[PDB]
């Protein structure tokens, strides 16, 4: 009768414990087990039958890609099984959003995959932590989950995984996607699922990677005045094999940094001009070098590129991942 | 009767002309000149006595520090003229932020000083260049808007030059400042003033740089999953004098960010971390490497560091620098 | 090989026409025809072919009811024609959100329709109008666009009827949906879907009103501190037949209220809690009286409770109405 | 050494107490004592001396005119005492906007005075009660919070009294002023000021109450499609000396309406056009009834024409009230 959850825990704040309920900087992120995540909230139990594994345990600034495809394997693997009706992954704040979204693009299962974080270290006064775990098992749990691409869960709130982002550095309410909204709400014990994503995703993804044990190098480079061409230099000189240029405006791109990507692009480095300002579409231009990442922000656009470099080099195919994905 | 305003024309999409009224790519922002703005809304001179100087006639994203430099020195000379009630600068919308906020910090008077840009060209198919202009004009003749700080207005929107950011790649309401609202709006033909902001500016600030003729380099790299060390040291070996970082969360950083960081703290470059998030406070944290950036954003940050190295190494004088300003 | 097109014209400030380039009050709302309007935009003939039709023309705080069902009446008679491929409905601002909910619960065509308006009137510096139209058009006659349900469409942006609302009494971007976001943006002549709504509507919907001539009363309440029982007194002597009331928080209500809405409902009246602070769930409460509103702000809920009324007077099937519409 | 702090209680969620961890609705808001709350959070016994003082202990959909005319009566003789520094007042999330907006004119005091509140029940997992209290009392402790108007503390944020509204029924996050952002936060155990509220407040406040034992009657009326001229003749029939209108858009007003506010100022009733939308200026518009709210939501109006009733009837007088304070 209740489904049957696993808690894939990765670290983060979620279960971080510090030495008083104020302290919010220098104690470690991802030191608790996640049966001591389980135990201080015995009301999962009655959502679902709940079993822990602990993945890893870092924070999640320190999550690499390696660990990320991992990831994807393992929960693939999970959601295989007959005895697992979901999966809620524990994860740091940071870089929630590139692991979500990688998921998204790559675990080829309808059944939810619930990502969930925490603003507060465990032992913090008021810590969110233990409600949106709750909220997490909720959401992993509810038959009406399914097929709805890889979520985010946090503070009442189910965000798509190609839409949420950080928006704040430090509030409980930080996790929004302005012009997106979210999939949908949590209040009252109630689920109200508002939006489905208009994109492809998961059982639709033709991002297979489970034969990969690792993934093309991919760097971010920022937009501003004075921005300089060595960086590309730099970049280039390391092998990646992708730039994301999080750029001015509308993927705007100073004389300076077309010189970087003609030359990126003269050494089979493919480019795409994303923007800095956190929101919307960076259009097509033909007058400009590279790609456009359509309303992809630079951390999910790096994502989506270093996964479509596992399959192809031809710039209409990726543009075409980007409008679709 | 009238005030005495200047119109100080930089170029941007406001005075962008193209093909046809939909043409959202590929025209030259800065091709028409001052005069032919004015004579397009023929109204702004009802509200003042305009004159109109092309200072330069550039696209934003190609706006150097060295420009806007002098664009801060002879916004100083004009206001020292008792015939100059306020100036109005147009400029592209891709870094007006940088621009204003550089002169929000050097710009030693309390008559009005806006920014003003367009995120339409001037041929489009309802074009907000024309409006945003009229109303940059009202709030630079009003006695009202003395000793705000240097303006950034479009949209019915006046944003102070400390919090306001293009938001959005491509919408024409991209400019908000989501935690820190707006100074003010303008609303049938009127001013509505709502805040003051509560940071050093203008009069009140230690930044001159009259006598200046170059700035110290700064570039911004960016923090994501698997960011790499290189770029930190192509930085270093370039000269740079100060790095911002646009931090994963609240300007946390990966073991590769810190070796970097150490690497150019070392080699006498001030770090400051910053946020990629888009909004809100970079806390004080002494396990890291750098500096922090209060509420500064990555554009922002690097403004004020530039402007702080012309004046000290201090690390503690730099940090007291980051909460005031 | 061009839609067709019928753009059919009720009033609103988009046909508003003042005596100068900045009135913004006292001019008249719906003084152009809908011919005016299609030849300030030609631009919209190569969108699709084109055909207006004068439906009305009032500014929108007039529109009512019993007009609002002929709208969706004639809406559903010219969708049934093959020579129509799409609808566009010009209208005011103020009331748009009212009547194109009532249309996406009533008009029986996976067909596009879109609604369309303006915050500045036809002759005003920099009017919103001109764009906007050709946004919907571009909306209505793209194949794309079909099964979404009935959309409102400016400054940008395509918002679902059910959670689209006028979130400012006077700026360009006031269409915002919170915490739902947009269906879709349009940037650079390019249609960016983002999500379907997760709701009953249009051809999925029970609500057919092609045999009705009028609609039960129903009227809305405010909630604040010392509201009054007398309001509720008045409703109920004047045969109203349902009352939205905008509550304080989530629905809550005072002792006055409570008196009120049991008095509602021993007459024979609906209540359905909704909330007075703009967005958000209003869960159920069984220790209160009245239905509750979801996440249907007051303005939506009249709409569906008015709708309701003439099916069902069955409290479980209008609370099972308000969580899946 | 550290400040004086006396909370004072009046009730609300923040002081609710329910069965389990998960209850939202149907538990007592008001149940616990001050001492109880005090106690749970014995961190704020660094930050302040305080003492705890039971005010009223009721649900704040149930605060009346009179109680908050007395609040401010007893802040009033607090503040004027040397050993109090500061005020917090804990209250329900449901009106904390009006009785704080009422205090933020009425309190004739620069020393801090906050008010606090809980969307969440004391007994509630992740209740955010803990927190909002302890950031209240170090923000009311703080020599830089004095001279700042009545504030509003909840999820690491400080709003102005006069532009804080709760923004969702449901949300920890709720309190916002999306025009107008927040005077400040507080992030890593510190206070980070970003604006001062340019409008009167407090000490240069003309509203004195202290002499007064009830306040003039004023009532709600909401602006929708077909709303009717009844509920104008009843708030007449019933004694009100004002309306203020939750208009559509601008305070835009129907046929009906305007008869209805016609009869209301024939009869001595001072009316306010504000706007039903939650945001934004109601600019004057001589062609309608009435005076216009300014950027006042319908709840603050009518707080603001309460007590300006109290002073005079001058049309011109209360519409510069209207747009000063
Ligand atoms: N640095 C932490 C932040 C958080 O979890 O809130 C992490 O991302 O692991
Ligand atoms: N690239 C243009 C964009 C704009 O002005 O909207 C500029 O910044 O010059
Ligand atoms: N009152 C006008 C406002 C607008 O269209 O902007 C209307 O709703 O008809
Ligand atoms: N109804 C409660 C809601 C809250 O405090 O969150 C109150 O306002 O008293």
């Amino acid at each position: 009768k209740l489904p049957n959850i696993v808690i894939l825990a990765t670290g983060g704040t979620i279960a971080g414990s510090a030495a008083t309920g104020t302290q919010t900087t220098g104690y470690k992120a991802g030191a608790l087990g996640v049966d001591t995540l389980i135990n201080a909230v015995p009301e999962v139990k009655k959502l679902a039958n709940v079993k822990g594994e602990q993945f890893s345990n870092m924070a999640s600034q320190n999550m690499t890609g390696d660990v990320v495809l991992k990831l994807s394997q393992r929960v693939n693997e999970l959601l295989a099984r007959d005895d697992v009706d979901g999966v809620v992954i524990t994860h740091g704040t940071d870089t929630v959003e590139e692991s979500a979204y990688f998921l998204h693009l790559t675990v080829k299962s309808d059944k939810p995959v619930v990502f969930v974080a925490a603003m507060r270290p465990a032992t913090a006064i008021s810590a969110d932590g233990p409600m949106n775990l709750l909220e997490a098992v909720r959401v992993a749990g509810d038959k009406q989950s399914r097929g709805r691409g890889v979520m985010v869960v946090l503070n009442d709130r189910i965000g798509s995984a190609r839409y949420i982002t950080k928006t704040n550095a430090s509030t409980l309410d930080t996790f929004k996607a302005n012009e997106e909204g979210y999939l949908g709400v949590i209040i009252g014990n109630r689920i109200y699922y508002q939006n489905r994503i208009d994109k492809l995703h998961t059982t639709r993804s033709v991002f297979d990677v489970r034969g990969l044990t690792s993934l093309p190098k991919v760097d971010i480079l920022y937009g501003y005045q004075d921005d300089p061409e060595y960086l590309y230099d730099a970049a280039i000189q390391h092998g990646v094999k992708g730039i994301v240029y999080a750029g001015m405006g509308a993927g705007n791109v100073s004389v300076r940094g077309i010189a970087g990507m003609r030359k990126a692009m003269e050494k089979g480095v493919v480019v795409i001009r994303s923007t800095r300002t956190g929101n919307g579409i960076v259009p097509p231009d033909e007058e400009l070098p590279g790609l456009v990442s359509d309303s992809l922000n630079p951390a999910h656009a790096r994502i989506l590129l270093m996964l479509a470099l596992t399959r192809t080099s031809d710039p209409k195919v990726i543009q075409e991942y980007f409008h679709t994905y």
